[PDB]
């Protein structure tokens, strides 16, 4: 569970945020294939119910209805059709799984669905699962509203309502099944992991139950006997009940206090300073590498949901959220995740962005294509951050260095930061309100290495800067601290 599957070299993976099946088929064959991405976490592929107050936001996706692989993304032939591109070019597909609850408590009975399938909220009628009255937690649920009134007590939060959504009776063998059910029609398409949601709102060993009946990976992909990535999302920035700890026998888990911490460091807030970086990981209370998967932001946090408040990066802050990324994809630390959103008209009132209902790039509710530019940018209000030659070429980075161990850490007690991976890569970062000139020893064999940062290596030659490193490993490094981005990156394959 803790082995993302990808194919060997392969790193990281991308969360194409609400993009259709169609756009992420052709993204993987012209793209992210020949890019060395890892793979792609899609958004929630089963039918959701249709929320037109307001205008089909982005979260009623994950109001669930049904299992039936029909959304706003596509159908079932366009998500199969998907899947088996994206593996035939090494890409592989990472699920979101809404599994802890259906749709809201207070929504309407009808066919105002995805799908057309009837549902009942207020009985508790799923007639397409199906699921009854007596699959839900109402019952096992102690508090007068039914909801989670504190986050202190574990019970309130894993049996009752989270934001009136309705509780699935996990502990049931039967929901167990109908769930294991889905999973496993979407393993035999060739999904290799899912991305469990609202891990927190659920017991650890129901989600074990459910994990415990899934079926091996797709042979026409992956080596027999082979296991499905997991990763629950359980929001835990210490000092809480629920510990994520608790969800280390199921498979990864979503390490929230990754981007937090270094959001508030790469904003220099608090008395934060990357040269307090130099024991980034465990040193900095975090759960073991093996059992996180990070991000410098996510689907939530980047427009207020979820945790991680003000601090938290994101591509409407483009210079300061390329260092976090880069930082992020360079250190050893965790199995990373990268994020490509749209962008949405904000309107902050009172320090809180009204317009965070905001859906995917759309016409009349119909989702917009995803356009590519000629130079390689993304049209239809798609910003796709994983297309950032900055971000792609991290992305490289993390794949040539794979396995290296961090090394040569150099700071300059303040601000400017620069580190190694073995003998394979070297970054420096100034992210002090000074220039920054030093002849560091970087740990690579002497050479001409272009700056994958500036720009690329065509042929043999650099696009942007050079770094000359001397026979005895040692470069020099001239970062403005007015240069569009503040920290170069080199490795063995940009040598020259
Ligand atoms: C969004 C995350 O919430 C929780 O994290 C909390 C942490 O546990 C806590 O430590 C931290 O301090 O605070 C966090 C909350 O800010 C979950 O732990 C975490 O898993 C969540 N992230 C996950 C999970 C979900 C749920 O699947 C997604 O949430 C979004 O989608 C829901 C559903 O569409 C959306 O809620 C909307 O719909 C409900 C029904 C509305 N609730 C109203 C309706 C009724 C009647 O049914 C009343 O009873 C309710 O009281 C009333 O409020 C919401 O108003 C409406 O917004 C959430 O807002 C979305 O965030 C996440 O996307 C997923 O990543
Ligand atoms: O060593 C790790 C610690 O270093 C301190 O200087 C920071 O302020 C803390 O946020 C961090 O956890
Ligand atoms: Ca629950
Ligand atoms: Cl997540």
């Amino acid at each position: 569970q803790y082995a993302p599957q990808t194919q060997s070299g392969r790193t990281s993976i991308v969360h194409l945020f609400e993009w259709r099946w169609v756009d992420i088929a052709l993204e993987c064959e012209r793209y992210l294939g020949p890019k060395g991405f890892g793979g792609v976490q899609v958004s929630p592929p089963n039918e959701n119910i249709v929320v037109t107050n307001p205008s089909r936001p982005w979260w009623e996706r994950y109001q669930p209805v049904s299992y039936k692989l029909c959304t706003r993304s596509g159908n079932e032939n366009e998500f199969r059709d998907m899947v088996t591109r994206c593996n035939n070019v090494g890409v592989r597909i990472y699920v979101d799984a809404v599994i802890n609850h259906m749709c809201g408590s207070g929504a309407a009975a009808g066919t105002g669905t995805t799908c057309g399938s009837y549902c009942n909220p207020g009985s508790r009628e799923f007639p397409a699962v199906p699921y009854s009255a007596w699959d839900f937690n109402d019952g096992k649920c102690k508090t007068a509203s039914g909801g989670i009134e504190s986050y202190n007590d574990p019970y309130q939060v894993r049996d009752c309502q989270l934001v009136g959504l309705l509780d699935l009776a996990l502990e049931k063998d039967y929901v167990r099944s109908m769930i294991a059910d889905y999973l496993n029609k979407l393993i035999d398409i060739g999904v290799a992991g899912f991305r469990i949601d609202a891990s927190k709102h659920m017991w650890p060993g129901d989600i074990k139950a459910v994990l415990d009946k899934l079926h091996n990976l797709n042979t026409n992909w992956f080596p027999a006997g082979s296991r499905p990535f997991i990763f629950q999302e359980v929001i835990d920035l210490g000092g809480e009940a629920i510990q994520s700890s608790e969800y280390f026998g199921n498979g990864r888990v979503t390490e929230f206090k990754y981007g937090a911490k270094l959001g508030t460091v790469v904003r220099k807030w608090s008395g934060e300073k990357m040269s307090y970086l130099k024991n980034w990981g465990e040193g900095w209370g975090f759960m073991p590498s093996d059992r996180a998967l990070v991000f410098v932001d996510n689907h939530d946090n980047q427009r207020g949901h979820g945790a991680g408040g003000a601090s938290i990066l994101t591509f409407w802050d483009a210079r300061l959220y390329k260092v976090a990324v880069g930082f992020m994809l360079a250190h050893p630390y965790g199995f990373t995740r990268v994020m490509s959103s749209y962008r949405w008209a904000r309107n902050f009132v009172n320090g809180e962005d009204v317009n965070d209902w905001i859906g995917p790039p759309n016409n009349n509710g119909v989702i917009k294509e995803v356009t590519i530019n000629a130079d390689t940018t993304c049209g239809n209000d798609w910003v796709c951050e994983h297309r950032w030659r900055e971000i792609r070429n991290m992305v490289w980075f993390r794949n040539v260095v794979d396995g290296e161990p961090f090394a040569n850490w150099w700071d300059n007690g303040s601000n400017q930061v620069a580190f190694g991976r073995g003998n394979r890569g070297f970054i420096v970062f100034n992210n002090d309100d000074w220039q920054l000139s030093s002849t560091l020893q970087t740990g690579l064999p002497g050479g001409t290495y272009c700056d994958v940062i500036s720009g690329d290596k065509v042929g043999n030659s650099c696009t942007g800067i050079k770094v000359y490193v001397s026979s005895d490993g040692t470069a020099q490094f001239s970062i403005s601290n007015s240069a569009e981005d503040p920290f170069i990156a080199i490795h063995a394959e940009s040598k020259l």
